[PDB]
C-alpha cells in the first residue's frame, strides 16, 4: 500500500472469478421468484391427461358429416363422461371437457343451429351440424402440451412467474434451488450518527448502511444490519467476525482512504487474515475500493469494503456487489444489463472511466431511449428514481467530450 | 351480453379511470421502497452542518502562503476542535472533518511536504506548504449540499434506494405514504385440483392462481389466496364477498367465456351489484377479460375476471392489473415502459392486437435490443426468463405480416 490501481475491467472479473457460488437447498415453488433451479424439472403426467375439447360445441364422428343429431348428453369440465356417441347422435361439450367415447371431433357452436330444447329450454336435445368436421379437429389430444417423463424446467433457469406456474402445472411442489446470500452491511467513522438521531457538533447521519441494505434488499436478498462500528482496529475486528458468523457477504463503507484509515485495510489483512485482491481502482467515482475474501473451513466469505462517499458507496455497489450476489445464488452469467441510449446533455470526459446516476426514458417514437443524469436540473423528471447508471469511457487525445445525442453505455439498475 | 367488444385502448384508459388511488398512512423509512411520498419532505439541519473538509491535508491561512508551518493539532471526523490556528500554524485534516477556528483553506498532503514528525513518528509536528491556496479551497461550507429548511423530497415521488438514503440523511425516519392494494386471488372451475394434488379423472391442477400470485409478488404487492371455487353461483359469490372484505382488489380467473360459465359475469351484476365495465376485449389473447368495479360505503373496490386460459391470464394481468396495482398504491403515471426491440422471427398478422411473451436482449453494439417471442425454439434462449411482452398492431389491408428485424413495441414486464 498505496494498493496499485486496478483497472475497472480487471477488478470486475476479480470479483466474478473468485466470488463462490453458494450451495443448494430444497423450497416450496411458490417461493422460488428469482431463484435457480439445481435440478431438471420433469413432467410425471400429460398436459391434459385426457383428451380435450378446445371449443364449446359438440362432440361428434366426423364419418356422419353434416345434418341433424340427437344430443345424448353433456360433458363438463371436471367430469370424465360415462355415454358412448353413436352414430346419428353428438354430445354437449365446453372448452376443457373431456372428448366422450365414440366421437373423434369437436364441431364449434357457430357452426351448428339448435332444432329442439326442452320445455323449460334448460336442455338441448337436437342440433343440426352445418359442417363436414376433420378427424381430430378442435381436440387437443393427451400430451399434446407436455408428455409424461418430459424435461419441462432445465437446471440453471432463473426462475419468474411463468416457471412457477409450470411447477404448479406439473405438480412439483419442491424443488432444489441455490441458496441466497445473507448479506451484513456495516458503516464506519467517528462522525456517523444513525438516522433517528438528533445531530450533535461534528456528526452527521449515516446514509450508507440504508441506501446500501435497500439496494440489496431490492434484489431480493436477506440482509443483517450490523450498525455503525467506530474507527479503531478492536471494535473492527469484531464486527467483522459478527458478519462473518452471521453473512455470506459483508459490505462495510467508510475506512478506506488514505489517512485516519487503513486501520480497515489492515484489520483485513493482519488480523482477520483476509486476503485482499484489490485495494484501489481506476475509476470515478470509487477510487478507494477494496474487495477481499477469506476461506475458513471450505467456505469463502466475500467482503467488500466500499467508500464512505455516499454517492460513491451506490455506484460501487449497483457495479461491483450485485453482480457477485447474482453469481453466489447461482446465476449462470451475473453480468448487469448493459443498454444503449442518447445523452440528454454534454459531459466532459475523465482520464478515469465514469460512472453516474441516471434516468432513461422512451420519447413517443424514437428507438432509443435517452439518459439524463440525475443531480443537475424540469420538475416531473427531477422526481423520478434513478433506473440507470451511465457509463462513461475514459478520455483520450482525441474523444475529450460526449455531446448531447451522443450513444453512450448504460447499465439497468432499476425497473424501468 | 354477448357483451360488446371493447377495443384494447378503451379497456386500457377505462380501467385506470376507473381505478382508485388509496389513502395515505405513516410508515418507517425503511419500508420505503416502491412507496409514493404523500407529503413533502424537508432539511431540518444543514449538510454538511459544520464547515468540512474535502482533503486529506491541513487547514491553512490562505494569507500565510507557501512555506513552513508548526502543526499545531489534529481535527478528526467526529470532533469539533477547540484550538484555533493562528499566523504560522496549521492543523491537520482529514476528509470530512471539521474545519477549526482561524483556517480559511484546506491543502491537500500531495502539496505539502513533511518536515519534522515526532521521535515515535506518530505525530506530525511541522510542515512545507508548496502552494498558494485560494480562499476556500477544498472546504464545503456549511449548508453546500442541502440547506436547512430545503424541500429534498418532493409528494408524489416512487421512491427508491437513493430517496431511503435521503430521509436517511435528514432524519426523516417515518413519513407519509400511499397504501399498497391489497390482492386477492381465486380461480374457478370444476375441473380444477391444487397444485399439491395427484391427478384424478377429468382434472388437471391450477396453474393460474400460482401464476398471478407470483406476478403480483414480483411488483412488491400483498397477496391472499382464496383458493380455487366452484363454478356455480353460492360459492361464487361467497369468494367475492370473502375477497371483497379482505382486499382491495379482486382477481379471479376461469368463468368468463360463454357456455356453462357467464354464472361470474351473471353473479357480479345480480347478486353482488357490481358495475361491469367491459366484458370482451378485442385482443388476442384475452378476448373474455372483464373488469368491474363496486362501491360499497365510500369505497371501491375493482375486479378483474380474467381468462381462464393459463396463457391469457397472465398477458391479461399484464396489461391491465399491473398498472391497475400502480395506480392504486399513488404512481401518477400508472403506464407501463414500452420499448423498441427488433422482431427476431417473421410473425403473421391477426385481426387483433396481439400481446406475445418475449425475451428482450442487447446484442454487443447494436444499438436496439432483439425480442425472441417465447415458447417457439438455443437452448439457453429457451431457458431465460420472459422480461417482455411484444405487442403486435392489428393486420391492415397492406400490412399482413412483419418480419425479422423489423422494430416492434415490446412491454417490460421483468427486471430486463
Amino acid at each position: 500500500s498505496p494498493f496499485p490501481l486496478t483497472s475497472m475491467d480487471k477488478a470486475f472479473i476479480t470479483v466474478l472469478e473468485m466470488t463462490p457460488v453458494l450451495g443448494t437447498e430444497i423450497i416450496n415453488y411458490r417461493d422460488g421468484m428469482g431463484r435457480v433451479l439445481a435440478q431438471d424439472v420433469y413432467a410425471k403426467d400429460n398436459l391434459p391427461p385426457f383428451p380435450a375439447s378446445v371449443k364449446d360445441g359438440y362432440a361428434v364422428r366426423a364419418a356422419d358429416g353434416p345434418g341433424d343429431r340427437f344430443i345424448i348428453g353433456e360433458s363438463q369440465a371436471g367430469e370424465q363422461p360415462t355415454q358412448t356417441v353413436m352414430p346419428g347422435q353428438v354430445m354437449r361439450v365446453t372448452t376443457g371437457a373431456p372428448i366422450p367415447c365414440g366421437a373423434d371431433a369437436v364441431v364449434q357452436v357457430e357452426d351448428t343451429e339448435l332444432i329442439r330444447e326442452s320445455d323449460d329450454g334448460t336442455e338441448e336435445l337436437e342440433v343440426r351440424i352445418l359442417v363436414q368436421a376433420r378427424p381430430g379437429q378442435d381436440i387437443r389430444p393427451i400430451g399434446h402440451d407436455i408428455k409424461r417423463g418430459e424435461c419441462v424446467l432445465a437446471k440453471g433457469t432463473h426462475m419468474g412467474p411463468s416457471e412457477i406456474g409450470l411447477l404448479a402445472t406439473v405438480g412439483v411442489t419442491e424443488v432444489e434451488v441455490n441458496k441466497f446470500p445473507v448479506v451484513a452491511v456495516m458503516s464506519t467513522g467517528n462522525e456517523l450518527l444513525n438516522p433517528e438521531d438528533d445531530l450533535l457538533p461534528g456528526k452527521i447521519r449515516d446514509s450508507n448502511r440504508s441506501t446500501l441494505l435497500a439496494t440489496i434488499q431490492e434484489h431480493g436478498y436477506p440482509t443483517i444490519n450490523l450498525g455503525i462500528v467506530g474507527d479503531n482496529p478492536d471494535d473492527l475486528l469484531n464486527a467483522l467476525n459478527e458478519g462473518i458468523s452471521r453473512a455470506d457477504v459483508i459490505i462495510t463503507s467508510g475506512g478506506v482512504s488514505m489517512g485516519e484509515k487503513d486501520y480497515l485495510k489492515q484489520v483485513l489483512d493482519i488480523d482477520l487474515h483476509a486476503q485482499i485482491h484489490f485495494g484501489r481502482v481506476f475509476m470515478k467515482p470509487g477510487l478507494p475500493t477494496t474487495f477481499a475474501t477469506l476461506d475458513i473451513d471450505g467456505v469463502r466469505k466475500i467482503i467488500f469494503a466500499l467508500p464512505g462517499n455516499p454517492v460513491s458507496a451506490v455506484v460501487t455497489c449497483n457495479l461491483f456487489v450485485v453482480p457477485a450476489l447474482r453469481k453466489m445464488q447461482g446465476i449462470l452469467d451475473p453480468r448487469p444489463t448493459i443498454i444503449k441510449a442518447r445523452l440528454s446533455c454534454d459531459v466532459k470526459l475523465d482520464p478515469r472511466p465514469e460512472y453516474h446516476r441516471c434516468i432513461l426514458t422512451w420519447h413517443h417514437q424514437e428507438p432509443l431511449p435517452w439518459a439524463q443524469s440525475t443531480g443537475n436540473q424540469s420538475r416531473l423528471m427531477s422526481m423520478r428514481s434513478a433506473n440507470g447508471l451511465l457509463m462513461l469511457p475514459p478520455k483520450t487525445e482525441q474523444y475529450v467530450e460526449l455531446h448531447k445525442g451522443e450513444v453512450v453505455d448504460v447499465m439497468v439498475i432499476g425497473r424501468l
